[PDB]
């Protein structure tokens, strides 16, 4: 038993991280087969970032301007193109450490692991959520750009995120591996605002189920509620509306615990109206929303890779 | 910026995890050079665990009774011995994925990463502390035994922990890689109690420094205090006494922020006497004690591996 915010084992992604330099800008790339993927703002100076014309800036750049280094090994660049906000650098060598992989665009509220990297070298791994407002609350220092988010199924890595930006508010924004930003963000040093950051209700419920399984049951009350009643309280606390799809995803957790989803909603409701009275759930004084129902099921069943 | 509970990248340890079976018991081993390290209770039945004589149980076992499997590859066992609570199985093949490594016995309050494993396969990685009472609050399902804790410096893995037990209280106990338990625990299914679980004061202070660096400063107050005064409040809140060694370790953080250690102690004092009034620090409603000063410095300087 016990319950931890666990990341996926990062080894499969470690083998893919490289260093990309263009003039005096260095950041992280991802080397899969004979293609290196990186933030297009690798071509930018600090001044360029105020108002970049990426097409005009990239037109000054040849294959030989892109210095791609994997460990001590320099890679030969035989082609470059811009897909949305990423550059694809064709190298003459397939990465021999290339895992089975997919590119996927995740939905707000889904979780993934980030391998935080500097100069193509891994520093650490953490689990996080894509916030409903398509920001992530990360740990990214100067040079972390091109660090990637992923999920692992068996032996297959699903890349879902590449770090591009810290907003003036200190939250993190980036792209899928086709270079489309999550949210309305652009790769420009201008004032950009995220929406209201709502709580991922389905994830809070999954975590309350996790708590019951591990013997934290104090918050279980004598009450029930309805979806409409629950959602009236949810809207007031900036919780995402709960849908029947959400109730369905929680079914296996409801089945294991013998607690109906709406009974657990009534629990949540009272926690929202009464707070925690200085009590904790699974060592937290806050309602945790960075575990999906899939994550909670995974950690109780013990899926390996 | 931003601040996350990050684990070390787990790839170097992934390559070392194997499956060890003896009769009907399976758990995780660690394959370094031509030696596999695992919990000695691999030789035990559920009934044996009530009151094992490990010497007498091991005497029934030959090299051929120890089935060691690394991926699909079966390893040939050419020797076995018991060192304290671990078995060392000599195999005829050096692990080609053996990283540079050390065995170290860590001190209460130090942090490390766990690669949670089932049947020699990695499931996830998380960062935790060795509690002052030499327990860890992990996530360990049936079969996680022999999962290991480590730290990484550059390219060297320091193995510090092997999972052996869940206590009846649901906290986790285990050994260094010489098979000496952290704490008074034994590898027997009998009632065992941990001491009072105190808070790691030096780690809470390091994390308050982390918070200031990231612009969470609300808890900074107009007051200062003394080591003796601080420690009188500490003893009352089941905080570890702060020593001058602790003050010295916090020096570089004091230097970066321009906040004297004792001013930060006065901050902590008021948080302890007044709680957080429903406020948060770095997204937590509790004082976090699983970051060392070394961890906080690492995450602000961006050390890679
Ligand atoms: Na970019
Ligand atoms: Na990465
Ligand atoms: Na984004
Ligand atoms: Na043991
Ligand atoms: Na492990
Ligand atoms: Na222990
Ligand atoms: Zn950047
Ligand atoms: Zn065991």
């Amino acid at each position: 038993s016990g319950f931890r915010k666990m990341a996926f084992p990062s080894g499969k992604v470690e083998g893919c991280m490289v260093q990309v330099t263009c003039g005096t800008t260095t950041l992280n790339g991802l080397w899969l087969d004979d293609v290196v993927y990186c933030p297009r703002h690798v071509i930018c100076t600090s001044e360029d970032m105020l108002n970049p014309n990426y097409e005009d800036l990239l037109i000054r750049k040849s294959n030989h301007n892109f210095l791609v280094q994997a460990g001590n090994v320099q890679l030969r660049v035989i082609g470059h193109s811009m897909q949305n906000c990423v550059l694809k650098l064709k190298v003459d060598t397939a990465n021999p450490k290339t895992p089975k992989y997919k590119f996927v665009r995740i939905q707000p509220g889904q979780t993934f692991s980030v391998l935080a990297c500097y100069n193509g070298s891994p520093s650490g791994v953490y689990q996080c959520a894509m916030r409903p407002n398509f920001t992530i609350k990360g740990s990214f220092l100067n040079g972390s750009c091109g660090s990637v988010g992923f999920n692992i199924d068996y032996d297959c890595v699903s890349f879902c995120y590449m770090h591009h930006m810290e907003l003036p508010t200190g939250v993190h924004a980036g792209t899928d591996l086709e270079g489309n930003f999550y949210g309305p963000f652009v790769d420009r040093q201008t004032a950009q605002a995220a929406g209201t950051d709502t709580t991922i209700t389905v994830n809070v419920l999954a975590w309350l189920y996790a708590a019951v399984i591990n013997g934290d049951r104090w918050f279980l009350n004598r009450f029930t509620t309805t979806l409409n009643d629950f959602n009236l309280v949810a809207m007031k606390y900036n919780y995402e509306p709960l849908t029947q799809d959400h109730v369905d995803i929680l079914g296996p957790l409801s089945a294991q615990t013998g607690i109906a989803v709406l009974d657990m909603c009534a629990s949540l409701k009272e926690l929202l109206q009464n707070g925690m009275n200085g009590r904790t759930i699974l060592g937290s004084a806050l309602l945790e929303d960075e575990f999906t129902p899939f994550d909670v099921v995974r950690q109780c069943s013990g899926v390996t890779f």
